[PDB]
């Protein structure tokens, strides 16, 4: 209940920091090296997440679904997220992010 809802503020907060590219904010979430698994393709290290942030689409995200399960110290979030493009293209999106016990990231699977 309470490290769900913390997690539920960090998705939030994820999807404004996604919608205004604010690749920074996104990478002060992360720990140093944790993996950006782009669609099955791993990027560790802040310095290749930091690549995959600027490489993205200028896109716009809606979340439609939240799950949170606790694995123990790190807790395993799925998000439905509406993606849509940059000419009107809306397609259902999915990541897994695991958060650890300080509340910051450490695998972010987003899958296509
Ligand atoms: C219109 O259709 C698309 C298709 C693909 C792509 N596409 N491309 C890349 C790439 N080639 O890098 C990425 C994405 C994407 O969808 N990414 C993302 C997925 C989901 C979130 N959200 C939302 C808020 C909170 C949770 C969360 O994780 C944030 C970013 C980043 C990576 C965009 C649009």
């Amino acid at each position: 209940s309470a490290r769900i809802a913390k997690a539920k503020k960090l998705i939030y907060k994820l999807e404004k920091l996604w919608n205004a590219r604010d690749n920074d904010g996104i990478l002060k979430l992360f720990k140093d090296d944790a993996v950006f698994n782009l669609n099955g393709v791993p990027y560790k290290g802040k310095e290749a997440i930091k690549k995959v942030l600027e490489s993205a689409p200028k896109a716009k995200y809606k979340i439609t679904k939240i799950d949170i399960k606790i694995v123990g110290n790190e807790i395993i979030v799925n998000v439905d997220v509406l993606a849509t493009g940059p000419s009107g293209f809306t397609l259902k999106v999915k990541s897994t992010i695991t958060f650890d016990e300080d509340m910051k990231i450490t695998s972010y699977e987003v899958n296509l």
